[PDB]
């Protein structure tokens, strides 16, 4: 899996509202604040 | 540093105050804890 370059985490959670990729931290951030997320299971 | 989660292999960084230990960002994500206070630490 890639890590997140702000935050340096894994980048394991699909943001639908943002049609991306982001980590625990993004989640947490205010940039995403209320944003449906949905795990991803590391393949 | 932090230790790092028996079960997901993350760093322990945040506390749970109902559960009263440190969990990882994945054991957050399980509704073990939906609707837990959970507390970030830093290292
Ligand atoms: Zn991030
Ligand atoms: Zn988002
Ligand atoms: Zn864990
Ligand atoms: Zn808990």
């Amino acid at each position: 899996v890639d890590h997140c370059a702000r935050h340096g985490e894994k980048l394991l959670l699909f943001c639908q509202e943002d049609s991306k990729v982001i980590c625990w931290l993004c989640e947490r951030s205010q940039e995403h604040r209320g944003h449906h997320t949905f795990l991803m299971e590391e393949v």
